[PDB]
């Protein structure tokens, strides 16, 4: 139910996390949690957006119109697998995403059956590199082998020779916290506590979790977190109802990154963390289109709606989605700059739709050479075919990266470390403190 | 493809692995391996039989008549996933299977999307424990909580402080080795050595793994295998290959059990072994329909002649199935009784058969009382309230047993341990050396 769409001759289907993932207890019903913006309404814009960009574009897909069917994966391998269903019940070229590794491991394991390639933007866990099992499946980043590897060079970097673990319940957080464990061993480093937990876990579990940790101190200070946003909230979220500030040193992987809806509200809890962030150029593109939206004139996205209502907290009146949790009513001129941040990963959310564009364009360079549009050769398209294409494409990404996937799929890539510090002014933010390149790992200390 | 049917007014879906996993290099293209008999054939023989016994029987399930559909799984969360596709495409009332946690979850992942029961007779992960993720699951057996909790008191027993430990890749062996290294760390149990493996990795993976068992040794001899059968075949096919014998002291789980075909032709390098078996006593019944059966009279068995073939290793002219391995002809009166060995879990696929049965039991004398067959109320038959009907059941096993579920979907259980000797006789065999049951183990010194 719900669903965005934009006809053409080449549908892309993609998941995206337009609400959070259901409550414990609404797991079986599948009924979603909120809106989402940052990892929900922007993804859905962004998909539209770049479409109408490559349907204006003369070069790439000279007389050929992209369509799209996006559907919400409310970030769960179970709604995300309903909604797969319904993929397969004109027909999709491919899918765009999920969001998390667990779920896109859910996702693949059906699409592979009716030969669907699949591309995402944010699943990084070292499985999905394995061949065999996951044939249809490819990405515009790296794997989190080089992650691990970046992480215990910072925790050498300030010689921590005991710390703790700690990383969410699902394949992503433990196939890279392995992979840490792994790199942990042949250095000598000691792991103190270990510890795992779900995102959606009751805030008793992070009450024990958080608990469990400071039993540890104070030798046990630094806290590696290979963890998801969510999860490393509900731990911030225990040092409030506990009352702790400052006991602790966590480092976190992209899970946290920059995004500022993880530390919202729980600045003080938060201050002195070390982050990790996949280099991503915020695009300056995007900006110009999601602000220029206006309630009235946008009709291709069905969320919409219910996302301006929770977005200034007002109400539509008669409304099907009216939000009963508001009482005062939607002007519908107010401004989405205010406290506007984008999407941190929004670079790869745009080129996994540019990797699936230069795609179906070597597909007709090759099947219906000199002709202008789709011929006999790709009626219908051939996904098995579209999947080598794929795998041997290369080009430039929306903000100038260079953009190709080796035999495994994985795509190149580097990372930026975070510092979230009190600035000059009465604010708290992500600052930029240095990078990870190929084993490098180049550090400003003074900016610490 | 090749689909072994039954008509009836009730049919219940069943997941057996009729032949091996796919090659590595197969998977893509879902190319099973060679024919089963323990695993296969004779559980969907005993899947005819009791459905034959119960559509016989006046009390149980009066007038209703019990059919069912057989899928091959191939032991594969890939293929059996493409067969669920199929159950849901009479509609099904049931699933019973399959074999793997990793399997099962799979196939649940699917079916809880159509509130389809599922009841597993093998499937012991601690995971599907869960009910807020796997509401529709259910089982005759109970999960690994105590089978972890054996293992470490058998450790305890002979004093070892120093062991290996290794696990079949996959939710079985991890979710049962996390269990066991968390009893361990309690104890003060010290994990020399620690790996994981698939089943179907090639041998030089094997003899990586053996290795690097080895140099542990002299002070790391006892292995702790939370493995499935051929993943301990492949350890002492390795074994063979590098000639090595009895420098370790292997303790299995469940996945060894007495099973002659894991050790079949590596008794040696297999000698002087502790097993796990979940108690399940041999079904007299089974052997008396089983050994009867005749290449000309079975006809409802599709796998049927590919099986005879192999079985006795002939070929069938001019049959579609002939097998291009052997040359001389099946004259098709051969014995089924020749090295003949009843599946180790054959009376748990039996129960988990009635605990089907039972539960459209229970469920008539409740939505269609007083009738004498299905009535308004049981047409079609709801799937969410067959569900609560089967968890309220309990009954007398097929050979004695206590049959009763709890709020989890687990059900009561014990272990019988197993020593593999050389008799007094030119034979090795498994024997019955001891028992587990509630934190109680009895083990015979002098037998061992
Ligand atoms: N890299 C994480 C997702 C991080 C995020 O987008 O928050 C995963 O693959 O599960
Ligand atoms: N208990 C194992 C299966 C053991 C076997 O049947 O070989 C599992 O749940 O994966
Ligand atoms: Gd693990
Ligand atoms: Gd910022
Ligand atoms: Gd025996």
């Amino acid at each position: 139910r719900s669903v965005a769409r934009m006809d053409g001759d080449v549908i892309i289907g993609a998941l995206f996390s337009v609400h959070h993932q259901p409550p414990a207890e609404k797991v079986p019903e599948r009924k979603c949690g909120e809106i989402r913006e940052q990892y929900g309404i922007q993804r859905v814009e962004a998909m539209f957006h770049t479409l109408d960009k490559i349907n204006a574009d003369p070069v790439l897909l000279p007389n050929i119109t992209l369509g799209s069917e996006i559907r919400d994966s409310c970030w769960h391998s179970s709604v995300a697998l309903e909604q797969s269903i319904e993929f397969i019940r004109k027909p999709i070229a491919g899918v765009i995403g999920p969001g998390s590794s667990s779920v896109a491991i859910q996702v693949q394991n059906l699409l592979q059956l009716f030969d669907i390639p699949q591309i995402a933007y944010s699943a990084t866990s070292i499985d999905l590199s394995d061949k065999t099992l996951y044939k249809y499946f490819l990405r515009v980043v790296p794997s989190d082998t080089l992650q691990a590897r970046a992480m215990l060079d910072i925790v050498k970097r300030y010689n921590w020779t005991y710390v703790s673990a700690v990383h969410t319940e699902g394949n992503y957080g433990e196939s890279g916290m392995d992979a840490f464990k792994e790199l942990a061993a042949q250095e000598g480093l000691c792991i103190a506590h270990s510890d795992k937990i779900y995102s959606n876990a009751g805030e008793k579990s992070f009450d024990r979790l958080l608990r469990k940790l400071r039993e540890r101190l104070p030798k046990a200070r630094v806290v590696v977190c290979f963890c998801e946003g969510m999860t490393v909230r509900g731990l911030l979220s225990a040092m409030r109802r506990l009352g702790v500030v400052g006991e602790f040193s966590l480092i976190g992987s992209d899970g946290w990154a920059d995004r500022d809806e993880v530390i919202e509200g729980y600045e003080v809890e938060a201050n002195g963390g070390i982050t990790i962030k996949l280099q991503s150029p915020e695009v300056r593109s995007f900006d110009d289109y999601f602000l220029k939206l206006r309630l009235d004139t946008n009709t291709r996205n069905p969320w919409f709606p219910e996302f301006w209502q929770h977005r200034f907290q007002c109400r539509l009146p008669g409304h099907l989605l009216e939000n009963p949790n508001f009482k005062k009513v939607c002007t519908g001129n107010e401004s989405l700059e205010e406290n506007y941040v984008q999407d941190s990963k929004m670079g790869f959310v745009i080129n996994a739709i540019y990797a699936m564009a230069h795609g179906l364009q070597n597909m007709h360079h090759a099947l219906c050479p000199g002709h202008v549009g789709l011929c006999d050769a790709m009626k219908p398209i051939d996904g098995r075919k579209l999947l080598d294409f794929l795998i041997k494409s290369s080009f430039v990404g929306v903000s100038g990266e260079e953009v190709w996937f080796d035999e495994k799929g994985d795509a190149p890539g580097r990372y930026d470390i975070m510092n979230l510090q009190y600035t000059e002014a009465n604010r708290y933010d992500y600052v930029h403190v240095g990078t990870w390149h190929e084993g490098v790992l180049n550090i400003d200390d003074y900016k610490i």
